This record gives structure tokens, sequence and C-alpha cells, in this order.
């Protein structure tokens, strides 16, 4: 093992907490103890697994293991956020370990969090999580598209919350920056319908990512041109007005970029 040894210790004091049973049969007091001692093994393990050496260890110790399988659907919230951010922590920049997770079946897990669950805690974390297993990864990314996970992604870019709509639509972009092959296949899901319909919203930073997304769309392809010339969408009225809008605040300087080029590129 990689780590030294009071680290080690450290790591397999709380895998064992970690590892014990829910409390059997109990009250309301022994659940809320155990539960934090829960948390802050979850905490102590975090702060070990930011070094690469202690979350490799961690996966040899079978820790992904538990964290799939168990705490991504604890019932407290406080739970499964912070297993999500964990198995973010660990992943993030680690070629093996991202391998390691995506085989254990997070990702299906994680985007149902992300989708679905009551905290918005637990959707920021497992975004992260997912972040970092999607990205650099191509196998994450092709199990992320057949788990339906852009779709997942755009319902949490028109929810209310909005760092958490921040957070997805700059994950977009960054996806279509990084993975141009699929630019196809998200033209034929409806993508920039979709994405014209947030630009209609009100205006907000949210909106610079929504942009650029739709910048990556049309670049080099006529399919994302085609959709975006479509009458009924009225996109080129929305682009002149947003320019006209943002011509006069700087800190708006990249949105109004993107919004020159598609018009640039679509509309003469």
């Amino acid at each position: 093992m990689r780590g030294q040894r009071g680290e080690v210790e450290q790591m397999k004091s709380c895998l064992r907490v970690l590892s014990q049973p829910m409390p059997p049969t109990a009250g309301e007091a022994e659940q809320a103890a155990d539960q934090q001692e829960r948390e802050g093994a979850l905490e102590l393990l975090a702060d070990l697994c930011e070094n690469m050496d202690n979350a490799a260890d961690f996966c040899q110790l079978s820790g992904m293991h538990l964290l799939v399988g168990r705490y991504l659907e604890a019932g407290a919230a406080g739970l499964r956020w912070r297993a999500a951010q964990l198995i973010g922590t660990c992943s993030q920049n680690v070629a093996a370990i991202q391998e390691q997770v995506l085989g254990l079946g997070a990702l299906r897990k994680l985007l149902r969090l992300l989708d679905r669950d009551a905290c918005d805690t637990v959707r920021v974390k497992a975004l992260f999580a997912i972040s970092c297993l999607v990205r650099e990864q191509e196998a994450g990314l092709l199990q992320f598209l057949r788990l339906d996970g852009f779709s997942v992604l755009m319902r949490a870019m028109q929810q209310q919350v909005q760092k958490l709509k921040v957070k997805s639509a700059f994950l977009l972009q960054n996806l279509l920056v990084g993975h141009p092959e699929h630019k196809g296949t998200l033209c034929s899901m409806g993508m920039v319908q979709q994405l014209v319909a947030l630009v209609r919203t009100e205006h907000s930073p949210f909106h610079e990512h929504v942009l650029g997304a739709l910048c990556s769309l049309v670049t080099d392809f006529p399919q994302g041109v085609r959709e975006c010339r479509e009458p009924e969408l009225g996109l080129e009225e929305l682009l002149r007005h947003r320019c006209q809008l943002l011509q006069q605040h700087e800190e708006y300087q990249e949105e109004l970029e993107f919004c020159e080029k598609l018009l640039q590129t679509c509309f003469s």
C-alpha cells in the first residue's frame, strides 16, 4: 500500500465504521448518532483521498465497492452526498480509478441522484462525480450517452437552482468541445431546440454556457446549422436582440462572442 502508516490506519478505521450494519432496531437518538459517525468517516476518507496514493489504497481496500453498493442509496442525504463527493475526489484525473468506478455501475446510480434526489447538495455532488468519470474517458461518455445522461443534464439546466444549472451547462459545454463525434446524436435528440428555449428564459450567467454549447453544435456541422435556421425556432431575432443587450456590459463579452459567431455562421 502507498499511503503512510498513520493514513492507512485512519482509512481502515473509517472503513470499519462504514462497513457496520445500520442499527438493526434503533430509536431516534441512536440513528442520528450513528449517522454522524458515518458522515465523519466519509469526510476523513475524503481529506485523505485528495492524495492520489491514498485514493488508490481506498480502491484496493474495496472502498469503492462499499460506496457504490450501499452509500449512494443510503436513506440519509448527508450520507449520499458525501459518498458521491468521495467518489469524485478519488477519481478526478486518475484514469485507472475512473475505469474501476465505471465498472462498478456508479454512473447509473449517480445519474439517478442527479435527476431525482430531493436534496440539492446530493444533486450537485452527484454531478461533480459524473463530471469526473465522463470527461477524459471515452467509455464513460459512451455509457453516459446510453444511460440518457444528456437528458438528465438538460433537466438540471431547466430546473431552478442556479449553482446546479450553471454546473450542468458548464459540463455540457465541456463535453461538446472535447467530443465532437456526438454532435449528430445530440442534434437528433432536439438539443438545439432545448438549448434555444433556455436562451429565452431570464438572462443570467448561465446563458453564456448554453450559448457556448450551441456554438459547438453549429461549428463544422451542417445539421446543427439547419436546426438553428428552422423558422419556428426564432433564433435569429433572439440572438440579434441579445447582442444589443450585451454590447455595453463588458462582463458579458464571452456570451456576446458566442452570439456573434452563431449569427455569422447561421444567419449570413
